């Protein structure tokens, strides 16, 4: 099915001749390596509404109202308002069946979008808390859902998992999450922190234990523009010794951090639309990915939470092309960096490079 663009062919495409719908056929055929996407918040509008109606969760609400009430598609005030609506959305984590269904839906849609390498991340405590589910059984449902789809797809998309410890919901427990990550070392390729952006320095020992056991780190940092300084970024880099940074857009505010990230070969996982919708960037026109890219910082393109925003990865490419003048060449380059920085087994990484790059 998917006829992926090859580096050789990029000179033959003239995007300026195409309508938006048309450019979408081009974005889909970019062989995409996506590093930053929350599985637990990865769904289409049709899937989300089906889940609400399945459990008769909002019988007083029309479809439009459900989406408005639960999601962030029209954006909101801050990372802070985001966390509060994420909590409502956990209304869908009703049982292990819907969770396995979600994993299947999410993998299948990434495949249809032209994603070839997909690292999903999820927070066990976030999925479990609402209906007090068992995290072992949650993780089994997700694993089984993923394996079913990839095998059905004759492994045309390669998928791995990262574990998230988080801050912001009632059952949040970073240590529990790290222990769980290590117990399932076999399934998890990385460990992350999300939710409220805190300075993770105070969890140094937990992150050192994870990292030293052989599980690399990529934490959310340098996202929230309401924080008074860049302490969280310094801690991620110097204390947690991360290999990648979720967002990292505030690196753009500091010449010293730009130098440090280049010097340390750290990649920033940029989620452009997420940044605009949470007001961490004024507009796509002024998004720091442009400045970061031009300064020599390694960056990749990510969707973050397709369910909360009601977008998919190809929306992010469209925005980058349209508002910030990125080229097909840039996109192939960012995707190869992302493959290079991926936490997946290197044999798998070799195949993908052979196949697409
Ligand atoms: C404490 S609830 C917020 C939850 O939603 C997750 N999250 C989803 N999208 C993002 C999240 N966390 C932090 N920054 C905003 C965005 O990247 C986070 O991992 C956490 O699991
Ligand atoms: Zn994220």
């Amino acid at each position: 099915p998917i006829d992926f663009l090859k580096k050789e062919e990029l000179k033959n495409i003239d995007l300026s001749q195409m309508s938006k719908k048309e450019r979408y056929k081009i974005w889909k055929r970019i062989p995409k390596c996506e590093l930053h996407c929350h599985l637990d918040l990865c769904f289409s509008a049709d899937f989300f509404v089906s889940c609400i109606r399945k459990y008769n969760l909002q019988p007083n609400l029309s479809d439009e109202e459900v989406l408005d009430y639960y999601l962030f598609a029209k954006g909101g005030k801050s990372l802070g308002e985001f966390v509060e609506k994420a909590i409502k959305v956990a209304d869908i984590f009703h049982d292990y069946e819907v969770i396995e269904d979600l994993a299947k839906h999410a993998v299948f849609n990434k495949y249809k979008e032209g994603v070839v390498l997909m690292e999903f991340r999820y927070s066990p405590t976030f999925v479990a808390f609402k209906y007090n589910l068992d995290i072992e059984l949650i993780h089994q449902a997700i694993v089984k859902g993923i394996k079913e789809v990839v095998e059905l797809l004759d492994h045309k998309i390669h998928v791995a998992l990262m574990c998230i410890g988080d801050t912001g919901h009632e059952a949040a427990n970073i240590k529990a999450s790290a222990d769980f990550c290590l117990k399932h070392k076999a399934d998890f390729v990385g460990f992350d922190h999300g939710g409220h952006e805190v300075d993770l320095k105070e969890y140094k020992e937990i992150f050192d234990y994870v990292r030293e056991s052989g599980v690399p780190l990529s934490v959310h940092a340098g996202e929230d523009v309401t924080l008074p300084n860049l302490n969280t970024l310094y801690s991620a880099i110097q204390v947690l010794k991360v290999e990648r940074i979720g967002h990292g857009i505030r690196v753009a505010e500091s010449q010293e951090l730009i130098d440090m990230v280049k010097e340390k070969n750290i990649l920033l996982e940029v989620c452009p639309i997420s940044n605009v919708l949470l007001k961490n960037a004024k507009s796509m026109d002024t998004h720091p990915i442009r400045q970061l890219y031009d300064a020599g910082v390694k960056v990749s393109v990510n969707s973050d939470d397709p369910g909360m925003f009601l977008t998919n990865i190809n929306d992010d490419y469209e925005e980058l092309y349209t508002h910030l003048n990125f080229t097909l060449e840039d996109f192939m380059k960012m995707n190869e960096w992302a493959l290079e920085k991926s936490f997946m087994d290197s044999n798998i990484k070799d195949k993908i490079k052979n196949l697409y790059f």
